[PDB]
């Protein structure tokens, strides 16, 4: 059955601290086979696990990537919800910071079917030495 | 044209200054005519200028209703944008604070073609005396 607004909270936590430590393998678990990504929301999604891990691959590949919540899961009824996170990585050739905001709706089986990722370069915070 | 990133962030904090004093009518102002409101997320969408007023003049008619922004609006380059924010409101007979996590996506005048407001019960806070 549909995920509660409890257990939405739960998971996309868990989904945050999942890329905080660069599980691909266990990020890439969470989503349905057939699950799609839109990362920038705005670029044309990614679909199926085997992009997806990839998108993983290349994103939490090279820049050193830090995630963390900062602030409550926000989450419906209906098996889905949103997060507000900030993400620390290399950008440009300089430690930035991006702040974001995840979309993510679940199936009848507690896993991803679509997620989005609301940000831009407004969103880009670069770190002085 | 479709609004950019800067203008989207722009748009979303206005729209919580005027939900803040309760401007119906400029916030009805903000909307497409056929725009549609989802709130909370996995209710039916309400339709077009008339209902949607409707739905700001009860949602905002009895209990006090403040708004403010918590963080940054998260914009994206396609008009969409995201933003979190904390209602103040009398609920079940107790000022209370609900969390939320709006979604906007605005049409090429600039205008809010679809919203969704991201929230439940679990992002419920009763405010002691």
């Amino acid at each position: 059955n549909l995920p509660t607004a409890q257990e939405v909270q739960g998971l996309m936590a868990r989904y945050i601290e999942l890329v905080d430590v660069g599980d691909i393998e266990a990020i890439v678990q969470m989503y349905a086979d057939d699950a799609t990504v839109e990362n920038p929301f705005g670029q044309p999604p990614i679909h199926g696990r085997e992009q997806i891990a990839a998108f993983y691959r290349q994103g939490l590949g090279g820049g050193k990537v830090r995630a963390s919540l900062t602030g409550p899961v926000r989450a419906s009824h209906n098996g889905s919800g949103a997060m507000p996170c900030r993400v620390e990585m290399v950008w440009n050739g300089q430690p930035s910071a991006l702040d974001v905001i995840d979309v993510m709706r679940f199936d009848e089986h507690g896993r991803i079917q679509t997620m989005q990722a609301y940000w831009s370069e407004v969103n880009l915070s670069v770190r002085e030495p």
